This record gives C-alpha cells, structure tokens and sequence, in this order.
C-alpha cells in the first residue's frame, strides 16, 4: 500500500540540470517511487509558471503536493488548498512603502542590462530583480556572472534592510536574477502546515541548506529528514535508496 511517505523536492538544481527543464529519467524515477507508495512533492521560492516551464504542464498530474511561492500556493493532486495574500501579514500602506523603495534603488543601479519585471507581488511574496524578469536565458546567464562578481542583489537587499528593519521582512536569494521577500515564517517551512498531519515521515531534498540559505528553514525542520544534495543525480541515487528500503 501507500508508504505515507512524503518525499519533498526543490526544482531547479535538484530535479533539474541547473536553470534546465527535467530530464527524461527523472520523470521516470518519480513515477517510480509513486508506483511504490510514495507522495511526492514539490517545493520552490518560484511561481507556479516557472514549475510549469521547469517540470511541465502538467506538473499537478506528476506530483502529489506542488507547493509554489514557498508553500504560500498550494495544491494537492490537482487541488488548490491553500493561497495566502501578502496583505494579510503586511498591508497595503506598508507594500506601498516597500515596493516605491525598490523600484527607486533598481532605477539608481549602474549594470550592463535592465529590462522589465523589476518588482513582481506574488500571492504571498514579492519578487525582486536588478536585471527585471522579462530579460532573455543569455541575459539571465550573464547577470548571474555579474552578481556573483559585484553582489548587486545582496547590496540591494542590504539597503532594503535599512530602510525597513521594522518591517520584519526575510529577503531569500534564489535563481539567477532575483531574490524573494516574504514575512519571516514564510520560508519553505510554510508548505509543512499542509502535510506534516498526513505522512509518518517527510523526506526534504535541496541543495541550499546552510544558514542564509533558501532550504535551511525546511532543512533543519525538525519535521523534516533532510538529504543535501548537489544535483538532480544525486537526487535520484539517494531516492533509489529510500525505494530499495521501501
Ligand atoms: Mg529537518
């Protein structure tokens, strides 16, 4: 029978190539650890879109949890359970504040490429990029370089934090050209209020796992037994192992 066994993955860089679609034979393993009695889920910082663009359009058929913005939309097996509303935790004048000081900062940078898609609110979370969202994949590519070498987002984020300490906001670096602002408890471990009822155990995998990190929350959730992993292939070698031990 079914194993009420969660197993709960990130997506890029965990059940894809980096910045990639998914690959035939991690389809492959997925329907094989369901055909032996596990749910599986995913989880990202991301929008439901970019699962979609990532894993397939028909990514509520191949999973039995998808978890996009953290948790804060929520599906299970084709129904939406859950969808949070960052006005809930912040409020109107307060993103109105925030999202004026954004675009003032992204308009004052000095980097080779700015686009569209600046500031992009969420469900429960907004979306911040120095380049804009709307640039191409080379564009992406390129920034991502460009970060890594002159911390723009963290830079951003650093006078973000200045303005707003009072706001209680996280600020999560994830992907190439963005980073995720959110209330503090509404990292990963949002998504665990779903299941954490509904399994004897949850297997979290992801690759982000130390302090500052967007999977150290949902990592050291004692809910959680959590499995660092480097790659969609050591993804698979560790999941073969929790199938061989059904
Ligand atoms: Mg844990």
């Amino acid at each position: 029978g079914m194993k009420r066994v969660l197993l709960l993955f990130d997506v890029d860089g965990t059940l894809t190539p980096p910045r990639l679609c998914q690959t035939d034979e991690m389809r492959a393993l997925i329907k094989r650890a369901r055909g032996a009695g596990f749910c599986v889920g995913t989880v990202g910082g991301s929008d439901f879109a970019k699962q979609v663009e990532q894993l397939g359009r028909d990514v509520l058929t191949q999973f039995d949890y998808v978890f996009a913005e953290n948790g804060l939309l929520a599906y299970r097996n084709g129904l939406e359970i859950h969808r949070q509303s960052l006005l809930n935790a912040l409020g109107n004048d307060r993103i109105v504040k925030f999202v004026k000081k954004t675009l003032r900062l992204i308009a004052d940078l000095d980097i080779p490429v700015q686009r569209g898609t600046f500031v992009e609110y969420r469900n429960g979370m907004i979306n911040v990029s120095p380049i804009g969202r709307n640039c191409s994949q080379a564009e992406r590519d390129e920034f991502e370089v460009y970060d890594n070498e002159h911390r723009v987002r963290a830079s951003l984020i650093a006078e973000l934090e200045n303005s707003f300490p009072d706001f209680g906001l996280k600020y999560s670096i994830g992907g190439q050209i963005s980073f995720d602002v959110f209330p503090v408890g509404w990292d990963k471990t949002y998504c665990l209020q779903f299941v954490e009822d509904d399994f004897e155990e949850i297997h979290f995998f992801g690759d982000k796992t130390q302090e500052g990190g967007n999977d150290y929350e949902i990592y050291t959730d004692k809910r959680t037994i959590g499995h660092k992993v480097t790659s969609y292939k050591d993804t698979i070698a560790e999941v073969e192992k929790i199938i061989a031990m059904k």
